[PDB]
């Protein structure tokens, strides 16, 4: 029960215009990519943004949640293969899932265990491990890569290839890696601030 | 339907790890504070944050999410006050001193012109993420917030007035630290206790 003064650098009204502004315009730039380069890229640098992720706030500090990263050829193999055949049950097409050098599965811990065997619930557990993707996504954004952000499909394909216990699932899929040289995405339009912003003044 | 080339930069991976451990550690750096400062901050600032959340992917590009910024000190007040109520069932002076207010509401569905609903995808996980980059657009403008539960949801669904589609996903108070801010001396799961490589 310790505690600490925070040690945050904060800068005058003036700086942080320009610090939101240029932010705001390199996250703008951020674009979902579903054609990856095979390009290798040394772990060290998921290990890191994996790490930044799970700098995120968590309900009571739990951090309930895995980050399985998996850069196994076989692996993403039968991944793929199961991704694609339940899509293919209604692209189906995802060749990203092995081409990726690194596929990073996200689970959500609906509670602890410990050695005692008891089960320490955590809390707003959904919120937590989606901030922790956002904080993933941005962090992959930051070292220059592309990722695409998918549905965590098949679940229980993924549960028991990555032999994950009970008390996790699977919440998100994300390859990630440098993108295709012929790489493009669709020209999408994002909503402008008044259809995504309501302002209640003095 | 059109499209664009991915235009995006590209570093060798050493100057990859550089980044991607210079952007660790600073965001290793943020904390949860919640003993704000009442110093007034420019309105454009949380608009680009709040825009900055909007850049985040999206289930089938819906963007199923709307930011109500609260600045009034009597909403932000009442909202105090019914927090406290709520948290009483078994404090909140944060709610009022942060100078703004950051409710952020997912959408269970868009409602077209024709009155007709079409439903969103993965709304959870999508606003959940907008979050993260709203965090993370607060930490870069060198300012702090109180990732907070969204309680009571009835009465933020009502004092602010948004329509059924919507539900309250968190409440964050955004300012500037206080003065003798303390945070507690919490310590962060380490690679292993998080992270499970399958190598080959
Ligand atoms: C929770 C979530 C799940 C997603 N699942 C898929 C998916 O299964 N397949 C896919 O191609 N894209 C998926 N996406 C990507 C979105 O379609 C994409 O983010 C959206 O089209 C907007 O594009 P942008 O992120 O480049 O701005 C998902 C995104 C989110 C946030
Ligand atoms: C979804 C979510 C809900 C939270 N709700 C509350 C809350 O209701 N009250 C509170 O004091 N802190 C709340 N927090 C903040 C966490 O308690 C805090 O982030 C945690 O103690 C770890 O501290 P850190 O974020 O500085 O690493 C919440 C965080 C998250 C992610």
């Amino acid at each position: 029960p310790a505690f600490i003064p925070y040690a945050g650098a904060q800068f005058e009204p003036e700086e942080m215009l320009s610090k939101s502004a240029e932010y705001y315009q390199f996250m703008d730039h951020r674009r979902t990519v579903r054609e990856f380069s095979n390009r290798a890229i040394p772990l060290e640098v998921i290990e890191n943004i994996v790490m930044t992720a799970s700098t995120a706030p968590s309900g009571a500090h739990k951090q309930p949640w895995t980050f399985v990263v998996v850069s196994d050829p076989q692996i993403k193999a039968k991944i793929r293969q199961a991704a694609e055949k339940e899509e293919f049950e209604s692209d189906w097409h995802k060749p990203f899932l092995e081409i990726a050098p690194y596929l990073i599965v996200v689970f959500r811990k609906a509670y602890d265990v410990l050695p005692d065997g008891t089960q320490r619930k955590n809390y707003y557990v959904q919120e937590s491990v989606g901030i922790a993707c956002g904080f993933l996504l941005a962090a992959i954004h930051q070292a220059g890569l592309v990722a695409l952000t998918h549905t965590p499909s098949p679940m229980n394909f993924l549960q028991k290839i990555l032999q994950r216990p009970e008390n996790e699932r699977p919440f998100l899929l994300v390859p990630v890696g440098y993108p295709a040289e012929g790489a493009m995405v669709p020209d999408l339009q994002r909503k402008d601030k008044a259809a995504v912003m309501v302002v209640y003044h003095h």
